[PDB]
DNA sequence: CATTAGA
DNA sequence: TCTAATG
């Protein structure tokens, strides 16, 4: 956690250079189980060889791990951490819509510039597009205000298109957090579950009456369970206007909405914990359902829920609220 | 780990 | 169809 932390940090900066950067995915497969099982070890490594007796640790790795533990350094890290190449990678890839792929594309067309982008705005598609459009504000922290107000003009909407429909806010805005990435939300309705063979405009009304009033702005893309795209509060009178935030709306069936929610809801760690959890249970727990465990090794047969509730006393927990589910 | 775009 | 990109 902190003994191993140089070490970890080099491996993963290495790691993270050749999955984009080149395209090497071993690699770069190599240096993530490597710096994964140096952070779990228990003590000070205090040279390559020690490391070394580590399973994914290498003779190659180890080498890096030397120079690194003699100088404060790495040579490799010095030069990739300079490479103009390789950092406009790094840059054009916080464009949304823009992979490593189209990157390492871009560059070796001579764009690698932001400006570069722009005098070439036709070689993009639209998600480019509006990634590029709203690149500011797309880096921008979303304001737990903010949440608010977004908050409630989604719910509202939504019931008046359909008062049966049922809408969460998830993520991090849902446990509390005082500010945002992005607006996650959870939608179901009653007349579409596991069976009952979809209703797309279920999706499609929603992401409509969204635009009619002006919160959705645009759309990186929309198809029947998953819309994902921009939104933005009513500029007030005006002086003060707000930014443009990324937002995605998923259906789904009645019947596994608070798995879904559960899940969505997190932390990464409160779920791994809540699912370890139901394992000793004799349960079994995913972003859809919680089946009970048989004996034979494995089992299904998706128990029935009503609420968040309805999971934790399942596996006989103590119901957390959102705001504590942090780990 | 799954869904949407794209060409 | 495969492949890319977000989540
Ligand atoms: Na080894
Ligand atoms: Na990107």
């Amino acid at each position: 956690e902190t003994l191993n932390g140089g070490i970890t940090d080099m491996l993963t900066e290495l790691a993270n250079f050749e999955k984009n950067v080149s395209q090497a995915i071993h690699k770069y497969n190599a240096y993530r189980k490597a710096a994964s099982v140096i952070a779990k070890y228990p003590h000070k490594i205090k040279s390559g060889a020690e490391a070394k007796k580590l399973p994914g640790v290498g003779t190659k790795i180890a080498e890096k791990i030397d120079e690194f533990l003699a100088t404060g350094k790495l040579r490799k890290l010095e030069k990739i951490r300079q490479d103009d190449t390789s950092s406009s990678i790094n840059f054009l890839t916080r464009v949304s819509g823009i992979g490593p792929s189209a990157a390492r594309k871009f560059v070796d067309e001579g764009i690698k510039t932001l400006e570069d982008l722009r005098k070439n705005e036709d070689k993009l598609n639209h998600h480019q597009r509006i990634g590029l459009k709203y690149f500011g504000d797309f880096e921008k922290r979303i304001p737990r205000e903010e949440m608010l107000q977004m908050q409630d003009i989604v719910l509202n909407e939504v019931k008046k298109v359909d008062s049966e429909y049922i809408a969460t806010v998830c993520g991090s805005f849902r446990r509390g957090a005082e500010s945002s990435g992005d607006m996650d939300v959870l939608l179901t309705h009653p007349s579409f579950t596991s069976e009952s063979t979809k209703q797309p405009k279920l999706l499609h009304q929603v992401v409509e009456q969204l635009q009619k009033v002006h919160f959705i702005t645009d759309t990186l893309s929309k198809g029947e369970t998953k819309f994902m795209g921009v939104c933005q509060l009513p500029s007030k009178n005006d002086e003060k206007e707000y930014p443009h935030r990324r937002i995605d709306i998923r259906l789904i069936p009645k019947d596994q909405y608070y798995c879904g929610v559960l899940y969505f809801t997190g932390s990464d760690i409160f779920n791994k914990n809540m699912r370890a959890h139901a394992l000793e249970k004799g349960f079994t727990i995913n972003e859809y359902t919680i089946r009970p465990l048989g004996v034979t090794g494995v089992a299904g047969e998706p128990l029935p829920v009503d609420s968040e509730k309805d999971i934790f006393d399942y596996i006989q927990w103590k119901y957390r609220e959102p705001k504590d589910r942090s780990e």
